[PDB]
């Protein structure tokens, strides 16, 4: 009923990814009538948006194999697309698309040990030569050259964010191999998937913040002013920063970051000075969001804090709250676990005029955080996630992510003994045979606490 | 069942030490089946690894005297690894060792009184020539000279920590005399041998900071984050200071510390350029431990501090502590007896998530302390310390040391008629027929104190 935004939609272009026959890292295959109800003729360039912001570009071929209302694509297109096969996606048209000018990709560092050659002349020249492939910045894609195979990241384009890679694109492959903890730190990076047992609460956050960034227009035609000051609350461990993070993630504004601790740790004024810049550096950048974490940190009540540079600061941030004319279309967001010890003066109308509660999961919603931890554990058959939920009362999210730590620590100790703390290595067999059974977590369950 | 982390386990390389036949500071000796279990031939240079992070380069030779699962080695080497008859040590092939450029060897002080002549020509030359000899960087080996035995401390190599000294080896004696009492205070150095009454907190340190760090490919495999902030918590003088200087000694990783006290000393500002030289230096050196002593020293509750500067460095720590990312491979540990007057946005996950609780030892626990304690002091046959241990109902390890040092002067007391304040030094027969009796001890627990 209020939930009604977060609500997916049905639309012509909305597809279904399913795994593809054509096994080219350049293509997307659909159903002839699917087709023609988008205007899409055989191999038009189009573009396709996946989760967290992401995009690739693709050739698109027809195929009978597939059902109407899916889109074929390999691995390489799913992982750019941060998709796994079920996940809905958008297909866009994409004629603008200039030939390339110049092109930066280097190779990832664990997949290239052993034989440099030329890694443009075994490679990359027979994976591009007379193929006219569409390429985004930040693709990660996979060429077999004889031997084995090595991933490649797109660093750089001369076209804007994408081009053809036609004969004429100069191919660099310049610099140091790119760290894999780096793209895996990339695919570590937290979405709206990644937040269990808050359904309400980022609807709330895309009313509030999401909408009014995004389509402006709304508000003001309807003849109302979009709150300006969201602030997230709750118990310690709920989600908040969780969201921070996801919102970062997600969203279509530009978005700075502000820590509590993190102002509060800098020479007198020179804090002042970061505030400012941080709204400064909003109101430049495009529709923006103000993520201030900790709030309490640097905003507590005037009347009760010792420090004159400490004052100042609630003061200086007061200011900056009313500095933002309406037309800045800027939303300042904060995260408190201790809200009642915030300035009354910042929760008045027009500043922090706005509260979103994340509170303590219920028993479903702890199922989901759960299932959101547990997606790279491996389990056994007998571990039952719902049972744990019901079993964790008074637990919040950094609660329910203890416990699948210790759950995990104690299957580690059940193979104590085939491993030691002085080896260079542990063994492969011990490795594989890794699983967190149930009995791990009834022992997690025992130890666990409240609050 | 949980302790099973500490268990010793058996492998073909661990080996019991007995007393030497070949009484050589370079040798060895095992059994011939042993030997060809390791691959390893006669006169092959061998690492050995033995307590508190010691190492031995040796070379080794058969013995038919020894038992398979024996190794046979001199008090020098006993030294050296700190070890004694019975314990096991690690024997590793060391086929790596280049021969040596520069050697910098210096004579302990005590045992070089009365005539230089020439201490390379006299002692070091003819215990070197032709010999071929291994030596690792902090060894202290025994040299006969005709007259008497001259200990020697190696300070430095040129090839990295272990060479082999050649003829081609320039051997350089040239600095002031290393003091005895430096050391003496290097063989005092603690190791989780130092440390009673604390097995299940010795197993939960090394499953939370030793496991992840030189094992993070378990953690990673398994799919689970390594907590990142452990705890140490007790009442005053259980042993946490203790464990900080064992684990600084015993570890794998590169350990640094900070005294809470020792930061608020310094001056304002310079006390925030330390911590972060603290941090910056443990991202800089391999898997890294940091142990905040004193943690409420530095970080009280934000509340309830009246300094501008004490609360800036409260906010500088939490800064640090998100600062690392998850692949920095560094645990922050710290301690306190005072855990509940530390601001609680430490003690959040992320961290100081995980804590370890040093309690009041039990009976058992005493016991162990005061074998720990006693075991460089004379005692008499009279003396029953199961007897002390369970006299002892409230005592910490702090009050069973210093119940320890009464005792003893207790026996200094009784000894006092045949010693005098004035003479410049004490009766050689005196020192000798010092021992600890029982009668001492009941003298200490008649004057002993709780809490
Ligand atoms: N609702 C949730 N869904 C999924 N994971 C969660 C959720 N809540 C917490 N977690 C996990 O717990 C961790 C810590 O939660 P945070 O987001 O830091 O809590 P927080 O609300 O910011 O708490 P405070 O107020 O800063 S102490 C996260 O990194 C997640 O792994
Ligand atoms: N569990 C123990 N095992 C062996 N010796 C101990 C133990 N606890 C204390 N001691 C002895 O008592 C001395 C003082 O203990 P510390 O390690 O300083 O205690 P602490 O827990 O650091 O106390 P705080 O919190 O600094 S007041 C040590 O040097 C040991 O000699
Ligand atoms: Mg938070
Ligand atoms: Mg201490």
């Amino acid at each position: 009923l209020s939930t009604a935004i977060l609500k997916q939609k049905n639309r012509p272009n909305r597809l279904i990814v399913d795994e593809a026959i054509n096994e080219d890292n350049s293509v997307v295959s659909l159903s002839q009538p699917k087709m023609d109800e988008l205007q899409l003729f055989r191999g038009d360039t189009v573009l396709l948006k996946g989760k967290k912001r992401r995009e690739a570009v693709c050739i698109v071929l027809s195929d009978d194999t597939c059902s109407d209302e899916k889109i074929r694509m390999n691995r390489v297109v799913r992982n750019n697309l941060r998709v796994g096969l079920g996940d809905v996606i958008s297909i866009q048209p994409c004629p603008d698309v200039k030939y390339g000018k110049r092109i930066h990709v280097l190779p990832i560092d664990d997949t290239v040990e052993g034989i440099t050659g030329n890694l443009f002349e075994v490679y990359l020249k027979p994976y591009f030569l007379e193929a006219y492939r569409p390429i985004r910045k930040g693709d990660i894609f996979l060429v077999r050259g004889g031997m084995r195979a090595v991933e490649f990241k797109v660093v750089e384009t001369d076209p804007s964010p994408y081009c053809i890679v036609a004969p004429d694109t100069v191919i660099h492959c310049e610099g140091e191999p790119i760290k894999r903890e780096d793209e895996e730190e990339s695919l570590n990076e937290v979405g709206y998937d990644d937040i269990g047992g808050c359904r309400k609460q980022l609807a709330q956050i895309k009313e509030m913040v999401e909408l009014p960034l995004r389509h402006p227009a709304l508000f003001k035609a309807i003849g109302v002013k979009p709150p300006r000051g969201i602030l997230l609350y709750g118990p310690p461990g709920t989600g908040k920063t969780l969201i921070a993070r996801a919102v970062a993630n997600e969203t279509g504004a530009f978005f700075f970051l502000i820590n509590g601790p993190e102002i509060m740790s800098k020479l007198a004024g020179e804090s002042e000075s970061n505030l400012r810049k941080a709204f400064e550096e909003a109101e430049k950048n495009a529709p923006a969001i103000i993520f201030i974490d900790e709030l309490d940190a640097i905003a507590p009540k005037r009347e009760k804090t010792h420090g004159e540079v400490e004052r100042r600061i609630v003061s200086q941030l007061l200011t900056l709250m009313d500095g933002l004319k309406q037309r800045a279309h800027v939303i300042v967001m904060a995260a408190t676990n201790r809200p009642n010890s915030i300035d009354p003066a910042l929760r008045r109308f027009g500043r922090f005029d706005r509260e979103v509660d994340i509170g303590i999961p219920d028993a479903t919603g702890r199922l989901e955080i759960l299932q959101i931890h547990t997606k790279n554990m491996k389990l056994a058959d007998d571990v039952d996630l719902e049972q744990v939920a019901n079993e964790t009362h008074g637990h919040v999210g950094a609660d329910l992510a203890a416990l699948c730590s210790e759950a995990a620590l104690q299957a580690i100790r059940k193979k104590m003994d085939l491993i030691d703390l002085e080896d260079e290595t542990i063994d492969a067999e011990v490795m594989n045979s890794l699983a967190v059974t149930m009995d791990d977590f009834r022992w997690a369950l025992s130890q666990s606490n409240p609050s």
